[PDB]
DNA sequence: GAGTCCA
DNA sequence: CCGGTGGACTC
DNA sequence: GAGTCCA
DNA sequence: CCGGTGGACTC
């Protein structure tokens, strides 16, 4: 669970338990004596706790200290089985706790959605735990979808095909003079909920932890919406970031450069809205980075040029993640026509 | 020496040593038993040695092996003096390795522009070790400088302050609307000499290798051309990286984008040439990647089309790295008068 | 299992 | 995916 | 010296 | 500054 529990721990089958021994199967060509099992790790610590939909005392804790609750409950678990044997790289705490990041941030987001979009097609507002209720007027068309991108990915596949192909013949010019225009992914994508899908169901439902099959719907979603979505209806893109150095500011701040030019500049769509979030921004003067003018937008000379990244957020407690995704469908949702 | 040699290394003080034990002197907040003494390093393999500039073997020896000698000479002797208490975590090896391939890179370009220097001023073509001389009509006007870039840096601060102060007036518009554009820095930058230099000895002399004061010397140099460099005198920026990462690919992309922006936008100067250097690409998506057009002259009526990135160059060896470089001078340098 | 690829 | 670094920078 | 920033 | 990583995919 949530607190590590000795005897939680012992009822686990070798398979599901949070450190894998691997010292008798080696890796080819890695060192590696211990696995960290993310999957396994998520399954135990967030199993029945989807943090902001949960007690009052997990909701309002330090963010950091919830997000590396799994890293320190698999380091107790591998001290009591393994003792002064258990290591584990410092680079698999990283990969481990990005990955973590990531996925329970989606999950607060994805519950969230489905708050507001149970309220969207008229069933009131859950409330327990306790958010302010929305002002803008329900509608079924104003219910959107929270898509966690996976590793390798190209959001333009998001895209309805006439959409593709005002991208595809945009590139086509550019190869015959030896040019690309690559697009890669954030880490999520909020977009309107597509005509087709409004009255399922699936969209409207909370999870109640990170069960092995919650995981695999929240992290399968994306192939569901895949060919549905128009231009103007990605709403929200973010990037995970734990902690920031300076060299790794840039892959967001680039691809938001690159969905600029591309949504607004050749299909017409309204600011795109992309953000960063973290947890240890500290040590880099990131928030000034951030502020840079969309390149596409100055290179156009347009009236208003806003930013390619519109905000740096540092998120204190997951339900302060929850309150400032509701207030931003609150506002961004008003544009779409009920 | 180059090659690891007991003796040599048991007649260094103890301040000299490759491996500095900071068990007894811990740094707050860190569990570092051992440091890479990054300079003694340099010092001790490099110091008779710049790679290109010496014996047919190392000049010719696989470049991956000729940047990752530094750190397995210092294993040798961590392993030598302390055995099994010689601890050193891979983050502290990745730091220097990443260190030593950007400044012994940019020492080779050093030699090679001395050369280069020495024949523009009417001095002839060193012959040992040989390289292809030259075809270019010599002149004083087409010498150049190898700036070896610090850590930190505002790549802004190299220009004449007429174009400094050009930049800044359009930052000041952006401002009121409360957008930036901050420039950093590539890891390199070749300028064409200023005039007040180009009858100084210094920038014709190669060096012998990486003791102290020429590493002093390299690392020092861009602060002699600040304040003094023309738009369209930022002959070639380097972005080095030993191994590529897909995450690790944009700080280079995002800056040839606003190098491109403020010098052909704002300032008139020609394409800026921007290229990558790596030792590992790991695949090929990274060719991919850097195949993206710079975003600004992707706006109708801007700057010329053009990669953001020209090249990623993988050396194979030292002398590679001098000849693409001097063939690189041979054809860039035409677009200055003589 | 072994190899390759992803970030 | 990101954290532990050697050296520079600040008082 | 003690502490922070740099990438 | 960058290398060691857990999982995904394929046979
Ligand atoms: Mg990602
Ligand atoms: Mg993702
Ligand atoms: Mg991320
Ligand atoms: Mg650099
Ligand atoms: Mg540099
Ligand atoms: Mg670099």
């Amino acid at each position: 669970p949530f607190t590590y529990s000795i005897e939680a721990t012992r009822n686990l089958a070798t398979t599901e338990r949070c450190i894998q021994d691997i010292r008798n199967a080696p890796v080819r060509n890695r060192s590696t004596q211990f696995q960290l099992a993310q999957q396994n790790m998520l399954a135990y610590t967030f199993g029945e706790v989807i943090p902001g939909f949960a007690s009052a005392g997990i909701n309002g804790m330090d963010y950091r200290d919830v997000i590396g609750r799994p890293v320190e409950n698999a380091v107790t678990e591998g001290t009591h089985f393994f003792r002064d044997d258990f290591r584990v790289d410092s680079n698999a705490k990283a990969k481990v706790a990005g990955d973590i990041f990531e996925i329970v941030s989606s999950a607060v987001m994805w519950n969230c959605a489905a708050r507001w979009n149970s309220l969207m097609v008229g069933e009131g507002w859950r409330s327990q735990p306790r958010y302010s209720r929305p002002t803008l007027s329900p509608s079924p068309r104003r219910q959107v979808a929270v898509l966690n991108l996976p590793r390798s990915f190209d959001w333009v596949s998001l895209l309805v095909p006439e959409s593709q192909e005002v991208i595809e013949e945009f590139r086509a010019g550019l190869r015959k003079d030896g040019l690309g225009l690559p697009t890669s992914t954030p880490d999520l994508a909020v977009v309107v909920l597509p005509e087709e899908f409004q009255n399922d169901e699936m969209w409207r439902e909370e999870i109640a932890g990170l069960t092995r099959p919650n995981q695999i719907l929240l992290s399968g979603a994306y192939q569901r919406l895949q060919g549905r979505v128009q231009p103007g209806e990605i709403s929200l893109a973010v990037a995970f970031k734990r902690s920031l150095r300076s060299d790794r500011l840039y892959q967001p701040l680039y691809e938001a450069n690159v969905m600029q030019l591309l949504l607004e500049g050749k299909l017409g769509a309204p600011k795109v809205e992309f953000e960063v979030h973290t947890l240890a921004p500290e040590g880099t003067n990131a928030f000034v980075t951030y502020e840079a003018a969309s390149l596409y937008g100055l290179a156009e000379g347009r009236s208003a040029v806003h930013r390619a990244i519109r905000e740096l957020y540092v998120p204190p407690t997951a339900a302060d993640l929850a309150r400032r995704f509701f207030a931003f469908l609150n506002e961004r949702m008003e544009l779409v026509n009920g």
